[PDB]
């Protein structure tokens, strides 16, 4: 079970997740949110420590690299790096911070893969402008990429406008859970939009730049899971092209094809909903299409027709068209509530070949998330956490499959390295490869970290 050669071996993390809020100028929503509502979090524990990787990076990613990793691809977050967000200036201890970073992904033998936004917009800009929905904000995002750009791009080759910006629209505007966790169908097919559009800027501003500083890949992290219908019947079927429109179509398209799908365009418009365009904008979306993308994937989804179609909804939203279903039988990480079927990494990666020009992408991200992680530790302290070597084994074996029907996929990332702060659930489930230890802030590989070596080292599964 041979992987092509180059593959990225490694995990995925985030800057809000990991480095804590030392030094840091800004608040992120995160960080606002915290501060507001620390009870919303698991155990009280915001991310103002977090995974301390504000000062521990280095020694991280000498064990990561240690650990058989070739990649690691973390964020930089505009609320640290940009003093002035007008005229985006730069903050020299932030400057200093993410240089550290990418030097020692370099000085250590791994691959610097970088996202400019992670869930982490500044409060400041959404309390002035009303964030994401403001195409001023969408500006300024720019701005904030081409310093990246500007004073990384040396040594960074390979970029990342979102972390599933699909999350921040359903997080802010529909199901509340990124602050300002309000219910509003309109804004938020307005901020989809936007998102959409801001990629397509950024990417433009990296095109524009000099030769030395725009001869790298950029593309963005979405998500390509299936929405599987329930059965056969039309109806059931119609929910799960919807379903797939909204949450898988709308920004692989925008990416990939440089336009909104027909379909969904057609639906929001009859439901007095599409977003604000302008032509000159939709070029730009359409000149502006990715080198390549990460995918994340971590469970299913499967669909069926409404139980319920109502006459008044007090707000938009695109389960108006499908509801969960559960599927009897379905296997389950208890944990999270969550399925566990590795084989829609297959499905992913055939609907990559067959529908997205087979353009290349990596699995941006893969995990299980466990809790009480503590009842595993062996006579030697060392977690065996077997269930997600054979997690993680499943889903690659997939993978597998998927590349050798002709797949052009060139990486996979474990969510995530070091036991990361994962948003109101906090460290309630821990994801990494590594634990962490959130009062000592020491880490201890596991066991699936050895296993990982293995599979990174020799290639193969």
């Amino acid at each position: 079970l041979a992987f092509p050669k180059e593959f990225w071996w490694g995990g995925a993390t985030s800057g809000p997740q990991s480095e804590g809020r030392f030094a840091k100028q800004h608040r992120n929503l995160f960080d606002y949110w915290y501060e507001e509502e620390p009870d919303l979090f698991y155990d009280y524990v915001g991310p103002d420590t977090a995974s301390d990787a504000y000062h521990q990076i280095e020694s991280d990613l000498t064990l990561l690299a240690s650990l058989g990793h070739n990649s690691y691809r973390t964020s930089i977050q505009w609320t640290r790096l940009i003093d002035d967000f007008e005229q985006a200036t730069i903050n020299p201890d932030g400057l200093a911070y993410y240089n550290r970073v990418i030097d020692a992904c370099l000085a250590n033998g791994i691959r610097p893969v970088i996202n400019l936004h992670h869930f982490d917009l500044p409060i400041a800009l959404y309390q002035a402008y009303g964030g994401w929905e403001s195409k001023h904000v969408v500006d300024l995002f720019v701005a904030f990429s081409k310093v990246c750009f500007e004073q990384f791009g040396d040594r960074v080759k390979d970029w990342f406008v979102h972390n599933e910006p699909m999350v921040v629209v359903e997080g802010s505007y529909l199901m509340q859970f990124h602050y300002p966790a309000i219910v509003d169908g309109k804004k938020a097919v307005q901020v989809a939009y936007n998102l959409a559009l801001a990629t397509a800027k950024v990417i433009q501003a990296y095109r524009r730049g000099p030769a030395e500083l725009s001869d790298g890949r950029i593309g963005t992290i979405l998500n390509l899971t299936p929405a599987y219908p329930a059965s056969q019947s039309e109806a059931d079927m119609a929910a799960a092209h919807f379903a797939e429109l909204w949450n898988n179509d709308l920004f692989m398209e925008a990416a990939v094809h440089g336009k909104f799908p027909e379909e969904l365009v057609a639906v929001l418009k009859k439901d007095g909903v599409l977003w604000q365009s302008t032509p000159e904008e939709l070029a730009l979306i359409a000149e502006n299409r990715v080198d390549y993308l990460g995918l994340n994937f971590y469970h299913p989804k499967r669909v069926k027709a409404p139980d319920a179609i109502p006459v008044i909804s007090p707000s938009w939203s695109p389960e108006w068209y499908y509801d969960p279903y559960l599927m009897p039988g379905r296997r389950m990480n208890v944990d999270k509530g969550w399925e566990i079927y590795p084989e829609a990494v297959y499905d992913i990666a055939i609907k990559m070949r067959d529908h997205y020009d087979n353009i290349p992408w990596f699995l941006s991200e893969n995990g299980v998330g466990i809790s009480g992680e503590d009842r595993y530790r062996d006579e030697t302290g060392q977690i065996q956490d077997d269930y997600r070597i054979q997690f993680l084994k499943e889903h690659l074996t997939y993978l597998h499959k998927g590349i050798e029907a002709g797949s052009n996929c060139f990486g996979y990332h474990v969510w995530t390295p070091i036991d990361g702060w994962s948003w109101l659930n906090a460290y309630k489930n821990r994801y990494g490869l590594v634990e962490n230890n959130i009062h000592t802030q020491v880490r201890r590989p596991k066991a699936s970290a050895y296993w990982f070596k293995k599979v990174a080292t020799h290639n193969r599964l």
